């Protein structure tokens, strides 16, 4: 089934990972190198063995597919995946006036006590930023991420690029070059970013009328945040080969470091119980092609059949 | 043996591989995302079945990490590895004043006639590049190669960056950290430099004591490049491993696009007949740890036993 290499690798961790110490007084464990292939002609690869919630996918990539890095347009959609980042700088700012709250991710789930007072905080923050132009303008605002990496990456003659852009003019024109590139890296940002980018380049690939996609993954929450990466890529590849008219390859995702906290083991081995059911297909709109135009109705995943999801 | 996935990806390209027209009227047989790993622990992986110059790889490397781009240190290790992309931009200049050799390269192996005249116009280049500094410091310099985008990558604030050796600080430092990468892809430079550079972006793990490093290599050349390529980033790993006070781990190669050339056929078939022979070993100066100091003699290369090199 074409989920399997995600299973193979969460069990391959499981029981052949490395242990290291982790920041936050906890541990991982690790391979490195690691590769996963998914053939996107068999079916589309949102996992079927744990329910992983499409709307947000489609969202969080139409944001970064118009070069916006505005938490407001994911307000917009009900997506609350980056909202964090930024509630993290407006709090540390000089305009707060509400509870202390240092580090409220590890205070996060633990007392119910403070955990009623975060969730109003990042309740009034989300609705300041939804309506008010120049709260938003200030800290609805990520600054570097995947939107300005693809679309607006800052040169040094103060001007801007448009690499996703430009690379796809290329697929039109020259499919089997071999620079089909788009890098997140920027080794002047890097030093001092809040997140330097996990999914660190991608590269496309084109024969006999079908497009293929690496990503190189540095860094890999493999039970987290690999099943939306997975499914973010493999749509970014429906989509550019939509827009290019072509048929649909491999997506390949190859990992540096790919990790498994050592608290969430349990979750994982649960979900290694669970059989993969037949994959959903999707379906976009065969009228439109403009993917940086493209919006939420114009995408739509049939037959999505998923065991619930974990905690 | 050590060299296996190499001869697995040259069969692999030769009975899978997709056919692709290429620029200079020919072909190529490729295949995307194919991976190889080389446990360093069991020997050198420099080619068997086929003599590698690993003089030459030594001394391209070194140049690499003094963060040169002038050939003349090249030339002085009597290396002329990247001679011709210099001959290039100094023979389209307008203090030039022989022959016309417009694309050298295409009537390179032909005509024996021209083939004598470049030939020692090549030679006159390299012998002005060794001894007239101001001739040098105008056609000896590549610009944007691999020694800039290592360890002087230029910033939008007008400065330079030493991302190889803030690199290795964090491996000394942060053993364990996720962000021990080293990029060559530079979105700015990328749409007009005469090379965007094929060996696009690397990154280190530690585990046990051993540093591993995996490269994602977007294009390759199978019979002629990937040998070379192989034992620099495997000599790489060792010299960033004997800085650190590390053992050495796994070095694992990863590619985009991995070709061979329609006409270089059957020199790769002839090579697949050989039989891999016991891997060399390698000895580094146990006495000296600033890579960014070694020299020639500082690296050695014991017990490397080849088959003949192959035209
Ligand atoms: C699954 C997931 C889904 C949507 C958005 C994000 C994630 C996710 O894991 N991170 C993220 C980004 C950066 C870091 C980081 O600290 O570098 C992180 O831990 C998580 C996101 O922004
Ligand atoms: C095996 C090899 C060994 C040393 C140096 C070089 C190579 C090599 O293949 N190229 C190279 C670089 C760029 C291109 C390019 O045209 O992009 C190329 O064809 C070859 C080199 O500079
Ligand atoms: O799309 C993503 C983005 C991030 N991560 C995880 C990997 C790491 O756990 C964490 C970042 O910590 P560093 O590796 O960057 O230090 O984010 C994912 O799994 N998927
Ligand atoms: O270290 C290297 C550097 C380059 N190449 C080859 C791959 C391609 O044949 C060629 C560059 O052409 P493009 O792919 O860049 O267009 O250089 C290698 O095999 N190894």
């Amino acid at each position: 089934m074409l989920e399997q290499p995600y299973l193979d690798l969460a069990k391959k961790v499981l029981d052949e990972g490395h242990f290291k110490p982790d920041r936050t007084h906890t541990g991982t464990y690790s391979i490195f190198g690691h590769q996963m292939r998914f053939d996107l002609s068999k079916g589309f690869p949102l996992l079927t063995t744990k329910k992983v919630p499409f709307g947000l996918i489609k969202s969080e990539l139409l944001w970064f597919l118009h070069g916006d890095t505005n938490i407001r347009f994911l307000l917009q959609h009900r997506n609350h995946i980056w909202d964090e980042w930024a509630f993290e700088k407006w709090v540390k700012s000089d305009e707060y006036h509400g509870p202390d709250m240092t580090d409220f991710g590890h205070r996060s789930q633990k007392d119910p006590e403070f955990a009623a007072v975060y969730h109003e905080e990042m309740a009034k923050f989300d609705d300041r930023v939804l309506h008010d132009d120049a709260f938003a303008a200030k800290y609805g605002d990520l600054g570097l991420v995947y939107g300005s990496q693809w679309r607006a990456w800052h040169t040094s003659k103060g001007d801007t690029i448009d690499q996703l852009g430009d690379v796809i003019e290329q697929i039109k024109t020259h499919p089997y070059s071999r620079r089909l590139i788009v890098s997140a890296w920027n080794p002047e940002d890097v030093p001092t970013m809040a997140l330097p980018p996990c999914h660190t380049l991608y590269q496309f690939y084109v024969n006999d009328g079908k497009l293929s996609l690496q990503l190189y993954q540095r860094s890999a929450d493999i039970f987290l945040g690999v099943p939306f990466n997975i499914a973010s890529y493999a749509l970014l590849t429906h989509l550019v080969a939509h827009e290019c008219g072509l048929e649909v390859g491999e997506f390949i995702h190859t990992f540096g470091d790919a990790h498994l906290y050592v608290n969430h083991l349990d979750q994982i081995k649960e979900q290694l119980s669970r059989t993969p059911r037949p994959a959903p297909t999707l379906q976009l709109n065969p009228d439109k092609h403009d993917i940086f135009d493209f919006d939420m109705k114009d995408i739509k995943l049939l037959n999505y059949d998923p065991y619930p999801a974990i905690k």
